[PDB]
RNA sequence: AACGUACCUUGAGCAUAUAUGCUGUGACCCGAAAGAUGGUGAACUAUACUUGAUCAGGUUGAAGUCAGGGGAAACCCUGAUGGAAGACCGAAACAGUUCUGACGUGCAAAUCGAUUGUCAGAAUUGAGUAUAGGGGCGAAAGACCAAUCGAACCAUCUAGUAGCUGGUUCCUUCCGAAGUUUCCCUCAGGAUAGCUGGUGCAUUUUAAUAAAUAAUCUUAUCUGGUAAAGCGAAU
RNA sequence: GUUACGUGCCCAAAUUAACAACUCAUGCAGAUACCAUGAAAGGCGUUGGUUGCUUAAAACAGCAGGACGGUGAUCAUGGAAGUCGAAAUCCGCUAAGGAGUGUGUAACAACUCACCUGCCGAAGCAACUAGCCCUUAAAAUGGAUGGCGCUUAAGUUGUAU
RNA sequence: GGUAUGCGUAGAAGUGUUUGGCGUAAGCCUGCAUGGAGCUGCCAUUGGUACAGAUCUUGGUGGAUAGUAGCAAAUAAUCGAAUGAGAGCCUUGGAGGACUGAAGUGGAGAAGGGUUUCGUGUGAACAGUGGUUGAUCACGAGUUAGUCGGUCCUAAGUUCAA
RNA sequence: CUAGUCGAUAGAAUAAUGUAGGUAAGGGAAGUCGGCAAAUUAGAUCCGUAACUUCGGGAUAAGGAUUGGCUCUGAAGAUUG
RNA sequence: GUCUAAUUAAAACAAAGCAUUGUGAUGGCCCUAGCGGGUGUUGACACAAUGUGAUUUCUGCCCAGUGCUCUGAAUGUCAAAGUGAAGAAAUUCAAGUAAGCGCGGGUCAACGGCGGGAGUAACUAUGACUCUCUUAAGGUAGCCAAAUGCCUCGUCAUCUAAUUAGUGACGCGCAUGAAUGGAUUAACGAGAUUCCUACUGUCCCUAUCUACUAUCUAGCGAAACCACAGCCAAGGGAACGG
RNA sequence: AUCUCUCAAAUAAUAACGGAGGUGUCCCAAGGCCAGCUCAGUGCGGACAGAAACCACACAUAGAGCAAAAGGGCAAAUGCUGACUUGAUCUCGGUGUUCAGUACACACAGGGACAGCAAAAGCUCGGCCUAUCGAUCCUUUUGGUUUAAAGAGUUUUUAACAAGAGGUGUCAGAAAAGUUACCAUAGGGAUAACUGGCUUGUGGCGGCCAAGCGUUCAUAGCGACGUCGCUUUUUGAUCCUUCGAUGUCGGCUCUUCCUAUCAUUGUGAAGCAAAAUUCACCAAGCGUUGGAUUGUUCACCCAUGCAAGGGAACGUGAGCUGGGUUUAGACCGUCGUGAGACAGGUUAGUUUUACCCUACUAAUGACAAAACGUUGUUGCGACAGCAUUCCUGCGUAGUACGAGAGGAACCCGCAGGUACGGACCAAUGGCACAAUACUUGUUCGAGCGAACAGUGGUAUGACGCUACGUCCGUUGGAUUAUGCCUGAACGCCUCUAAGGUCGUAUCCGUGCUGGACUGCAAUGAUAAAUAAGGGGCAAUUUGCAUUGUAUGGCUUCUAAACCAUUUA
RNA sequence: AGCAGAGUGGCGCAGUGGAAGCGUGCUGGGCCCAUAACUCAGAGGUCCGAGGAUCGAAACCUUGCUCUGCUACCA
RNA sequence: CGGUGUGGCCCU
């Protein structure tokens, strides 16, 4: 009679949970796979944004399953992300107390749509950043500051790690200001490392070199955020019965007479979501370049692979809904990237250590459906919209008395 | 000459001032449920009376009457016409049920909002008039009698009593207890001795510039059945 | 100026120009009377003992030889013949071989013990008694020698100054 | 009541105090700053005599808040013009949206109110917000009868000639 | 319509919980003290009506069908015959 | 139809009906400090006082205890005045001696009552029976684990996937019962007690949307309450601290 | 009130609703006192003669009697018997134990008298001593032959003094029946129901020795007869705190901790072949349910489960609920004559305030402080939290194994599934752009609307938001339980005596979420104006002025060593 | 826990210190054509157990055993 | 004019 009765669940998982609104919106890489030699000596991370679902069809090559050369429908999340700039490197060394963080010059040529993470009234702004850190490279920089600091790198540090840009300006969002992110090299012997990163300041890195075919991967980055929502709601908690004046939906009893206090464990009315997270091992599906300038156009294999074959893009008709014109290369992973509308999403490698056989399945994907989601999927691409359609007084129809005027065109010069 | 005496055995009281109590009225202080003598109000409400007044539209067909039809008579038989009953579902009139829902420092010293019952009579009601504080009145609950009802309401005899609780106001110096026996319709209190404090007063070669005492051991002398024993004594 | 509890340190005073031994703890080893704990019963855990034996005619441990017949006389036939269990009952043999020690051996048997001697040659062994540790000994908020802590002690004991 | 040829508008009582001091202590003495008319010391007496308290009486005043609680029922107000020191109102008048629905938030009667009805004028409390109008004040007027009605008659009943 | 009112503090703002008005795919009392808040039924015509009855009921029993708008015919009267 | 107005609307109340009870007027019931009033503008088919409760259907036995009246045959009590005797007298007794209570009946639709013991049937079990005990007379006709049976979560079918319940029947019934009223009851309930039919966010389990609040801002602006007061554990304590 | 025996620790005194009891009487002899004469028993006896009578004789230290309970005394008595008599008398005051050294009462020694027995001396002022009992007011006798009646007689009455008696057993003395669930008050923890608290007969709870059982076999598992021990769930105990109020029983929701462990991980035991199951050590990590009646904890079902264990602040009413219970209505059965109780049954009933301060979820953040600025961005982790879970099938195979029957769902791999956990929305489910189409009622004269019915009702309905859908949820390092490793003091062995190792959902760490609220790291910018200033470079070149430190020139120092795994 | 108590012939009861009391059964005969009824006659008692006191106890006393009554709390 | 019940089952 005092002692629970029916052992079960309590709700919310509290190793997670002090649960606030973070201390960061970007996406704090929280870690790396450690320091692992022929292995990806190239980076580990990558900068993404959110852009909408997309529903790949597909089957597998199982062992006997119930779906075993059967077809099927799973989901997919697009994190859509164009190439970075990589401006500098910066060194680290080894106190009992942490990971001390020692040096980093930036390149001497910084982008202008990245040359705003620094200030914050850019309108007010002079624009003088970097005006004298820039000018480094220009003094006689080698006895003095660079190849002394690049010894230091040499001579004193072990973990690299280099500062990236992400090229906001190639998709045509209202944030309009770009998002510095470390990333670290991971190969052995450091210089190869010097040698690496000297040579990719002021240069673009795109996803080709940094992930391929069948990858696992992972979405480190905020969440969609609520708001200050309930007590019934905020971690699953039951409805009391009708009659209750003083709330059909609160939680009873929050201690228990003594000890005479409140812990910290206790469903509380508690902030919902906006917290940090990330969950492991997200699997790659597709990547794809499709912008323009190889021979003529170019969007092709976005709308397609090879069992439909017809192009236009991985955009919708119409462009995914509040977020989505997908100018640019991308990736295409599995059913719920996290995070809200237009994000800012990190994806680092993985951790485990897979003998777990759905991880490292190669397949490739059989169709892409291309449809909106501001409606319903009645049609596939807005130019195949005129086979069942016919004439439609619009556009479709008003066009004839644009021919006749233009008929008229010849009849006026003549 | 035996014994009782608040008795004289050469006198000591009064007159007041002071201080401490004990006692009698306001009896240190405020305090209670109630008892009394007088007047008081039916302006909600119990309730009869008088005289006024109002309470929509709707379904169910009571006697009585009405020919058609059967049959020997008694007459049985559908059809209507007829609008009666403390009859029904319902509205302003009223009531107040379940939600135990809305405020519970309200809208309020009892109301709002959903819901539910009667609704042509034991009905509903404006005015006039009766009924009175240990009684009026009560289709009966000790309901109601002016926000009070197992006795109101307002001034007194009323600073009514309490072994029962609260507070019982300036400083230092000196001294420093009780919680026990008895008695008592006492067992939460009082008297009673007990302890304490005060007031001096008589005096020791134990009081004034011992050969006399009162308290602890000795010395000596009586005093008890508890340990320890004791069952090869009683019981 | 100096004392009836106590000095590693918060704590004022010794980690004493005072030591002899004590006690190893694997989930509270213990720590200053009342006082806020621990019993019944063990220990090839240790350290002190009392009483028994036995050994240099060399013991223990340790590896060598024999181990039955008179007699299947006999008790026991689910076997008795040495042997589930035996009334009995000696001896012969011999340094040492017993109507017998034997694996829930039903017969004969097989068979090693006891025993004596080889072998090694200074201590060994039986119960007994009682210091600490040791098992005992299980509570709900996480925290109690009073905390920090200690271990040829800051510890449980007798004590010097 | 006796007393000190007692100080007192050339500042007497209390009130403050980072002036100074006496007692073991209660309490005084003292300097300055208010203040404006009366006061204390010795010794005899003495009364309704000193307060942290009484769920103490009365009168200010806190924190919470002096800006939190909450002013959430009755469909719901709106631009433009005034005027006004200043307008979401009310204060109007211009539009024009919706309510009250004739068992009304409409027009006039009873009991009770008692000058509220009306014009004129307005500053502050009054109208749990404002305020130029108000059921507040200021200041003026305002209710006409033979027929409407009290008046007569009597009803239950006041017990009301001796 | 007729009469009269905007009089209930205001411009703003999409948090919980509460305050009242709701719908929610499956099953449908398991829920809870309990079928209580809440849902279906609701008007009228046409049938169709069970046991028990004091033969007045129970009776709206239950159990059902039917029900717009628009275009028409058929019927129920009065005066002068 | 009525009531607890402000927590009890119902199983309490209220009937209609039915059997009683006093009274023929000098009256019965009754207010009355006293004089005169109410019942009563009246008169047993009227008044007064009751217990019940439509009706349908039957009113079980008992007058001991007290309540009760009596056309009540009454030496056993019994008061003053008044009458007798003694006594100088206050006083002492005598003869007396009415109503009451006791005494004699009548009565329960007046309160309230309405037992156990052994034995006993060609199995057992029983008890149709037989004996005895004792009372004012022994619970009768019907009901029932009833709304009322401690033992209780009774014993038996059924409703149920599985039911301490609700129905049925069974009677040793702690303490069932005939107007302190018994047993059936048709019509209605803001009545309780359970299983179907319909059913729906009651729930499995929350999903969301509109109405004004908070909230935030401009005016407005208080109240209870408060030793000063707020970080917990273990130990002490007046024994669950701040 | 009152009496004894102890309780009482050797004077006395004395406790509780401690133990054993007793008393409200009884006796003209059971009194007073002289006289004779000794019983309890038991032996040998004796017509009828035993347990039977009555006589006789011995032993008779009291083993009896003494009115009564129990103690004490008691031997030519204090008993048996006999004689004879009223001292169970009048009187005066003191003294004993009750204690205040009171009163009553009861005993005791006198002084005086009058006697009574005995020859005398003596003995006697009631029972052999510890009980065998009462104060005013009056009523009332007995009384001197007594005074008073207030002017004086006489006579009767009352009145008084003195001894008793009628009487007060709640025993120092009122005359005395009930209940209030309509109840109103002073108060009390001096005194309970509830919550805590020490205690544990009660019960859950283990230990030990083995009488036996277990076919044999005491000890696999068991363990009787008896032996001794912890917990606080109840069950009483007790009265320590709150009576100027601690809102007291259940279920719901909900954090938590707890081992005496149900089942899951790692073993070991067996009468452990296997399957199955039992024992026992370590182990709190997730798990321990969906329902019928009841108001429940338990109880008992039905079912899932390859499987359903106990417990904590009476957890919790400013979170509810109010079904019981513990007010006011109301019926019933008995018990009381009744108003009226019923740890027995029915039904009906207001369940209140938070804005205070910590506590806690989320919200922002300052002067200052500091190996220093105003302000960036990008970093590090001390630090605190810590979550994934267990089944299932198919292989493994009818294989091993087992005589077979049965059966390793063995190790692992594969597929899946449960619960929570973290999230998103493409599709599908929900809810509605109250946008739009059909639409009733009324006004807008008629034709568009959605004009208004506080959202008219209906159907589809995109953004979102959401569950019923979706995608996900992991790896390092020690080391208990344990097996072994080598090895002696203990010549042998031997898992320890020190030593190297195999190992768990446990615990620690990565892994994941907040971060000395404002700790920390490098790193960017660094001003108005460029007339004039501002700000650095400055630790400085340049004086005045101040602090600090070695204070008598030094109570300075110096920042360069003692392995480079590890040892009395 | 006081207390109302009771326990007697096979069974039922009556019995207040001098007795073993009544009735029904049970037992025998007569009566009967044979069984019942009828008639005569006989038989039937640690008086619940252990004690108390005494001239004697079923009764008087308390004490235990059996058994109702009868309401009360809560090692 | 007083009372008076009962007779195990089957035998040309």
């Amino acid at each position: 009679m005092s002692h629970r009765k029916f052992s079960a669940p309590r709700h919310g998982s509290m190793a997670f949970y002090p649960k606030k609104r973070s201390a960061r919106h970007r996406g704090k890489v929280k870690a790396f796979p450690k320091d692992d030699a022929s292995k990806p000596v190239h980076l580990t991370c990558f900068i993404g944004y959110k852009a909408g679902m997309t529903h790949i069809v597909r089957e597998a090559d199982r062992p006997g399953s119930k779906i075993n050369k059967k077809e099927v429908v799973e989901a997919v999340t697009v994190l859509e992300t164009p190439p970075m700039i990589v401006v500098g490197a910066v060194g680290y060394i080894e106190t009992p107390f942490g990971l001390r963080a020692l040096v980093n010059v930036w390149a001497q040529h910084l982008s202008e749509e990245c040359r705003r993470r620094f200030y914050k009234n850019w309108y007010k702004s002079k624009k003088k950043a970097f005006t004298k850190a820039s000018k480094k490279w220009t003094d006689d920089l080698g006895k003095k500051s660079i190849e002394n600091d690049f010894r230091k790198m040499l001579r004193y540090c072990k973990v690299i790690r280099v500062i990236a840009h992400s090229q906001i300006r190639l998709i045509k969002q209202r944030q309009k200001k770009a998002h510095v992110m470390e990333i670290q090299l991971n190969g052995g012997s450091i210089e190869d490392k010097v040698k690496w990163a000297r040579e990719h300041l002021e240069k673009p890195i795109q996803v080709s070199n940094v992930f391929g075919q069948d990858e696992m991967i992972d979405c480190v980055g905020v969440t969609k955020g609520k708001g200050f929502k309930g007590v019934t709601s905020r971690w699953h908690t039951k409805k009391l019965p009708r009659k209750t004046h003083k709330g059909l939906r609160k939680v009873a009893c929050i201690g228990a007479w003594h000890p005479s206090r409140v812990s910290t464990t206790v469903a509380r009315a508690g902030q919902k979501g906006y917290h940090h997270r990330t969950e492991i091992n997200k699997k790659i599906y597709r990547i794809g370049a499709g912008i323009h300038t190889k021979d003529g156009k170019v969007i092709k294999n976005n709308a397609s692979t090879e069992y439909d074959l017809t192009d236009k893009s991985i955009t919708p008709m119409g462009g995914f809904p509040h977020y989505g014109e997908v100018n640019n290369d991308f990736v295409m992973i599995k059913g719920c990237c996290i995070g809200s509308k237009k994000r800012i999403i990190t994806l680092r490698k993985s951790l485990l250590k897979h003998t777990k056989r759905s991880a490292l399945e190669q397949i490739k994907l059989k169709f892409i459906d291309t449809s909106s989601k501001m409606g319903h999927g009645r049609f596939q691409t807005p130019a195949d919209k005129l086979a069942f359609m016919g004439p439609l007084k619009k556009d479709r129809l008003k066009e004839e008395a644009a021919a006749t005027t233009a008929a008229a065109a010849a009849a006026t010069t003549t």
